[PDB]
């Protein structure tokens, strides 16, 4: 249903427009490839919830965008992310604002985490 309205308040408050508009590509894309998720404003950050759970959250960084489903995305898939050209942490992965988000690699882990949490 409606979801942009939740997030489109936080997008405004990004005082950093030169890298803002990347963030909303993801917001609509999650709500398009993974429509079984629903929106939630929590911690002043963007998350979504499959019928209430925590299977995705992100937030803008001062030079990157910090993305993860829960943990597994940063455990096993983090090796593919390394050789794709990006760093992670233990708890999320990071693309730098200048360079593209690997939407593909990240769909794999979120859709996997969903099908695995049956």
């Amino acid at each position: 249903g409606s979801h942009m309205e939740v997030f489109a308040e936080y997008l405004k408050g990004i005082d950093h427009p030169d890298h803002r508009d990347r963030t909303e590509e993801i917001l609509s894309w999650v709500a398009a490839t993974f429509p079984n998720l629903e929106p939630q404003m929590k911690w002043n950050t963007p998350m979504f919830s499959n019928q209430g759970t925590f299977i995705i959250g992100f937030s803008t960084s001062k030079h990157h965008l910090s993305v993860s489903p829960e943990e597994i995305g940063i455990s096993q898939f983090a090796d593919a992310i390394a050789q794709a050209g990006y760093s992670a942490t233990k708890g999320l992965f990071r693309i730098p604002w200048n360079d593209p988000v690997h939407y593909e690699l990240l769909k794999q882990m979120i859709e996997f985490n969903i099908q695995d949490k049956e």
